[PDB]
């Protein structure tokens, strides 16, 4: 690698960093990163459980992320957590989730999405009427069927 | 921290970042990093609003992803945003997305989701036959019903 | 830029990396990023086709993360993949996903999400009785109906 950085193990853990960034610069990126991968992520992370026992690292991510208002005086912010585009276009997943190495959820290049287990909105859904036998079925599908059998 | 960069306030905004990485080798990823946090993100991004005026910073975000073609001649692409795996198999959520502390939506490692309010597909639903009371009926289960009634 | 970091195009490609960090503190994330952007990433990451060929890099990502359990002996994890909070409290989109420009998936700051084609559940989906019209029905919703019309 062209550049390494290594935080060795301390005594008793403590909260320092291997590398931490900060820009006060309102006008650019903090950070950048660009790459031109056939195969693998420009940006790869991977957490590693400190511990032999599989609960012990319950709070802990790969990836953490915070959105802040101002510190001293704020009324609060209007920010985003993660933002994906393609201004090429891509035919690739936009978001795609695994474990084990299976697809478990995943966003295609059309917004459309996919769910290998089942669900729960704690809300109502708005979607298209069905066409499929296997589509859900919306209220006014319902009650027009229902209309047609109390005409008779 | 082992490596602390620091961008000071500039006197007017600009482009500028305080880490820029590029990678020209098609072979490996531009960066890479590896923790071993019990209870923290591997990598911590935080976005702070500039200004005390909370709608000031509505096209920022913690997070931006592009995703495209070779610069000179591409004829397009078919690389992904964000890919998550787990190797081994972890029980924690692999995607968890909260606003004020409060879980708003998350997959679970079985890669059924969860929203915390309504939601809307400007399309159909493919899914299965609803078992419970409160699971969504399809265009089968609706007509099954009418079909009995329609006999008698 | 305050570091540019530049990893040139090798004669063969190989898996170097032009940033690679690991931390063996339990105690601290390995890495960490603050920024104050008016409108942009506090980080920004850029994948680019190394290939004319629109297909040639159909397995990169830009972010690509991995949730691993201890190497010598561990019995699993229990860590999560992407972990997004707003602590301040935002009323930006937490998760917005776009392709060619166009809003295609996002999760609201309420938790409710919208995507833009039909979407598939591999199971069931537990949601809300309908209001609107244009609201997936439940089957207590279609059962309430039926037991109205086997009434009479």
């Amino acid at each position: 690698n062209a550049v390494n950085i290594v935080m060795r193990q301390p005594t008793t853990p403590n909260f320092s960093s291997a590398l931490n960034i900060t820009s006060a610069n309102e006008g650019g990126s903090a950070m950048q990163i660009r790459g031109v991968e056939k195969a693998l992520g420009t940006l790869k992370i991977t957490h590693e459980n400190p511990s032999v026992d599989k609960e012990y690292d319950k709070n802990a991510a790969a990836l953490s992320i915070d959105i802040v208002k101002k510190q001293k005086g704020g009324k609060g912010t209007a920010a985003q957590g993660i933002y994906i585009n393609s201004t090429s276009g891509t035919t690739g997943k936009l978001l795609r989730i695994r474990n084990l190495n299976d697809d478990k959820f995943y966003v295609k290049p059309d917004g459309g999405f996919y769910a290998k287990e089942t669900s729960q909105i704690d809300g109502n859904l708005k979607l298209k009427d069905p066409i499929a036998n296997d589509h859900a079925a919306t209220k006014a599908y319902v009650d027009g069927e229902v209309e047609k059998l109390k005409a008779l």
